[PDB]
């Protein structure tokens, strides 16, 4: 929809924005509530506390434009991000409780289990496509969740789309990016399944991703804000005693750099 | 046996056709039937709704030749395709009535096992080859099957071929792609086994897939009509109780990028 | 020691090959007779039904040369492959009578375990090193073996020299390419051990591999013979009710791309 | 902070400094003690012994600038860097009294499980963020932890910073490199968790890593020092009666090649 | 290189030669494996038998003579510029009837060789650099081998006077010697170690992979002596006998084609 003309340089004419975003696995401090699991597919109610969140945030950026009636206007364009997952260093931790290997004589075990790491980067919020593995799931009170109506939301059903408009309330298993939509986002998402699969996790500040489209276009920021998202689950923490399992998400660290574009009003 | 003339350019002579293809694991909703096994290689007979099957659909395209007697006409140009597996994120639900991890105190196993993932761009149905694991099995009414007359059916017989032209009909494990035609089809497949294996699987909105062939021409969309296949095996899906399993697939979304090209009549 | 001239271009001087290989993984589709293991070191007497050998073909290519007495000659070269494991989505049947996951409840287990993928395209017959594990073993009437005259055949005697030359023949566990000779061949192999290793197979029509050395000049085929080989151990089958296993082999596909080459007679 | 201006060339303008640092797993010679695990959450004791520690030196390059007071002055630039874990071929060790394989029969175990290996070259000391896996934990006299007043240091909490200022000191399961500072340090780091996970070790002296920002500058010297830092957690050592697990760290040796740069005093 | 002045190639005929050899891998016997591996019970004593112990494989190879007269103020040495390395009998491993320990409770095949790998190869104008590292410092290295001296602990990390030269084929134990990377100026090492307890080995097979031997500067391996030095190893996992489930280490053998061509230098 929008015309892009040319690159605005000079003087202001490009800005730096850093941000973290805490994770939301169900509570505040970078854990699930230890797990539950329902016997049946009916009833099957998982617990907030229990649900891993998206992550996001809207960064205000300084304001562009007096009159918004010219026939070109600025906006905002994300060019490039560095970004990393914070505290990678703490699964080195095999001394806090975790379930004991060789039969209870060894260390804990790390964290471990399935992974999903996504981060975005977009001039508005990400657009979300509801689906989730079991329809008869009853979502609870605090979260945004797609309706259920049948098992045409086990697959895609094309009528299920939100916004992720709200930190810490859009659970990741009922909600991946859509690849219909977001025009105007690039999201980078990755899932390793399995029980006890080791994370692999990199922690550097050498390595940045490139924003522009095949056209050289970033993402350009609707009403001067930029929008920040992402998940990082780094597997399950086991209790030493009961065997329970939590959700352990991380931190996670953006640099995105932007400069001016003139775009056709 | 189409002379390929030059692109045809100017005011629509592109368009971005989007797609999705749900799932057809046996039953419509993203799982196959609790998968039942033989005790022998005879009689050893798959109910239909236990056989996941590839998707396809014909996309109809712009209508370009209004006159088909002239000299040159304009074929639809596949050029680049995006696709993106959707719903990838539901396999972070470790709640919905799985074999719970620990032994039975920790969460849900999640959706993992064998991973079989293939999409196809082409400008007429993807040409199959028939091989079965086992000549003696009786594949199921409703399911295109090959003849299996003798045991060459488990190698390479040249006389097992056929057309994707039904959805959730041709079965997987009896049909694969045909390396010796599809000449104006692109197909792209990976099999990755074993028992538990991690499925692993990305979901960004930045990859393009090139169609282009060594002579810098794309699928060529006889009768204007674009062709899309696939199948996502993700894994099984085991019953708490019963410990029963279950193919779960997930549906693929595509974006392919088209231009008009002039070929001789 | 062939002076290699100029390529030979204009009508008919290029040629597409198309060929597929059956595997010979002991009998005739796909299948080892159920493997015999030896209680000792010797005897150790494996059957011919029960080893994995070669596959290989002398494709004919058209007549080039009018007469064969002048100071140049032509010879076809071969500049690229296409090849493709054929039958890849086979290996999706969990229903024919395998051993059942989640102790008897879950699906068969797929074809899993030790992967040996070898392929090769040259203007003469494959070259052989020989080199066995166990030089005590007692190879089968109806294969070529390496004569085991001492233990230096568990590691590199160089008196133990072949030329691939009878299709299903030349077991894969006796014999490999050999990188001292093979100067008219390119061969491309993989191995991949452990027990119940996942099977990783690719398959797609979009992959050419250049078959052109450091100075551009592709196999240069003898006698107007291409000489294609391989082997594609894919894994085991395991019986339900035995738990014997049997080597399963896929066949394999090429498109070998061809030119013709001026060479001094 | 710094004005970089052009890189001085001539005779002695570059120089190449080598070093080692020895691994500091809580004990003095590549091992840490026993490792011992809290029942609970709290008290959570980890004695100094059994904490693996970031290894750091500051390595004097030679004196550039007698007179301080010019209106430009020199500074070591580092420019590239070669980096090799020492002493992997010790994990080839079956022997040394590990717990055996094949139910007691085999050889012990080698090294194995989670891994952790980070280097970095920097004009000053590496800038760490805090972060902790359980805030409850009391980490030992002797040293340098984040203050743990809540359960924020479990996720992101920019109120616990540090600076890597002391050897074996700055346990690596409560800092990592802050990625929100480090503007004249690189840092490389990858964690590859799991409970048994195959150590997966490189050593070649024919890799080169690039130490230059996108505007080619490298670390800058100050006061002519280079800061070196790293951690290489191998795994665990299983002792073969009590079952009992230690860390295991190699050395790290860096060959960092400098040049002379300009820049404004 | 080091203390040598390099100048230009020197090209034209028979300024290039290629070099083709093989090493017979050293896992304590002479025919692909150890013995049977012993495990002691404590760190001491700790007394691995020589047949129990991997070692590296090396060889000089005598060049053809370059300088009759070593008087010039330039000479010629023979430059490696590149080398196709290749593990050979690979297919070996595609053996499971060989009387290992049978899957599936003692009714499917044997296991194949598996667990740690450890791959090495150099290429230098001059033996191999090793540095001394043991895991065990209290270990009591068997005669027959050469090992680092074993003063105190700090032998299981870097004591920087634990040094040698691979100047013997079969006797440096792998487990307490690895390339030393504050030397071997002179040489190319490409070394991985992939550990676990019954790990797949990965191992590819083919004829169209070159390495460049060539530094930043384009000047690969300079053969004082007019000798090219090549060094392997190749443990390819462990082998575990069906009745006893004892377990040898398993190498295999490596061939290696070194490209050379003649370089000018200053005498
Ligand atoms: C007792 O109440 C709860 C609980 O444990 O907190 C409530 C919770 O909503 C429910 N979780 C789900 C996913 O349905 C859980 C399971 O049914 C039960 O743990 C199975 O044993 O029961
Ligand atoms: C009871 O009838 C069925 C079933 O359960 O649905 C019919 C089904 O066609 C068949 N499946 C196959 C692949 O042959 C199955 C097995 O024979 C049986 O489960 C083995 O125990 O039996
Ligand atoms: C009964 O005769 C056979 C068999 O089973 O067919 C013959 C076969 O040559 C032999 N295989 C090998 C590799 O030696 C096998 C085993 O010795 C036996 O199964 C051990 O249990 O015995
Ligand atoms: C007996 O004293 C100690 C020990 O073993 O040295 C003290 C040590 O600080 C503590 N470690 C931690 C991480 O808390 C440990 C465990 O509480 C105990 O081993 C559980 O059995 O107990
Ligand atoms: C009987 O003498 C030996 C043996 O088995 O050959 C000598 C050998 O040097 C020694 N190996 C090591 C590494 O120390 C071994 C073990 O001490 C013993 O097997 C423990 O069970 O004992």
């Amino acid at each position: 929809g929008i015309e892009v003309l040319g690159v605005r340089t000079g003087p202001d004419s490009t800005t730096t924005i850093e941000a973290y975003l805490n994770p939301r696995m169900g509570t505040d401090n970078g854990f699930s509530q230890a797990v539950t699991v329902a016997t049946s597919l009916n009833p099957d109610v998982p617990p907030k506390a229990e649900l891993p969140c998206y992550s996001c945030a809207r960064i205000g950026l300084p304001m562009l434009n007096e009159d918004m009636t010219t026939p070109e206007i600025l906006m905002w364009e994300a060019v490039s991000v560095k970004t990393e997952v914070v505290g990678v260093t703490t699964m080195c931790n095999v001394h806090s409780a975790s379930i004991r290997m060789n039969g209870g004589y060894g260390v804990g075990r790390p964290i471990e289990g399935l992974n999903c790491h996504m981060f975005a980067v977009g001039g508005e919020p990400l657009e979300l496509q509801g689906c989730v593995q079991n329809w008869s799931t009853t979502y609870p009170s605090g979260v945004v969740a797609p309706p259920l109506k049948d098992a045409k939301a086990q697959v895609l059903d094309p009528g299920l789309k939100a916004r992720l408009d709200k930190d810490g309330a859009y659970p990741v298993e009922c909600w991946c990016p859509d690849p219909s939509r977001n025009e105007n986002t690039r999201y980078f998402g990755t899932y390793t399944g399995g029980q006890q699969t080791p994370p692999v996790l990199p922690f550097t500040n050498t390595v940045t991703t490139v924003l522009l489209d095949e056209n050289g276009v970033g993402p350009l920021c609707k009403g001067d804000g930029l929008y920040l998202s992402c998940v990082d689950i780094c597997g399950f923490y086991s209790e030493q005693y009961s065997q329970k399992q939590h959700f352990r998400g991380l931190p996670r660290y953006f640099s995105v750099s932007l400069r001016k574009r003139l775009v056709r009003n």
